[PDB]
């Protein structure tokens, strides 16, 4: 609460570590799903049904330009990639198959790095 505080949390290099997590999801074998946005324009039912679109290059920009207050707000992104290609894909395929994957390799490298 006021003047009352938890000891400060070095905060310092999650820029850094986010980047290098990023770096680690984009080299990833099964990324190619989520490497850019979907196309709108070709890929019938997509528009209207995610309402909140999201792909890897997407958050690489947002986190090069500063627009990330806080780690938290980094992982709710990635996370949305992964909610979005369960909303939209089966889990028997080969697309489903590839956001399982990858949503647990991020969560590994998400506890490792920072819990």
């Amino acid at each position: 609460s006021m003047s009352v505080k938890k000891p400060k949390r070095d905060d310092s290099k999650d820029l850094a570590l986010c980047s290098m997590i990023l770096t680690e999801m984009e080299t990833h074998e099964d990324a190619w799903p989520f490497l850019l946005p979907v196309n709108l324009k070709l890929v019938p039912g997509y528009k209207k049904v995610i309402k909140k679109p999201m792909d890897f290059s997407t958050i690489r920009e947002k986190l090069s330009s500063g627009q990330y207050p806080n780690l938290e707000t980094f992982a709710l992104d990635v996370r949305l990639v992964f909610d979005n290609c369960e909303t939209f894909n089966e889990d028997d395929s080969d697309i489903g198959r590839a956001g399982h994957n990858m949503r647990k390799y991020f969560e590994k490298k998400w506890t490792d790095t920072f819990k």
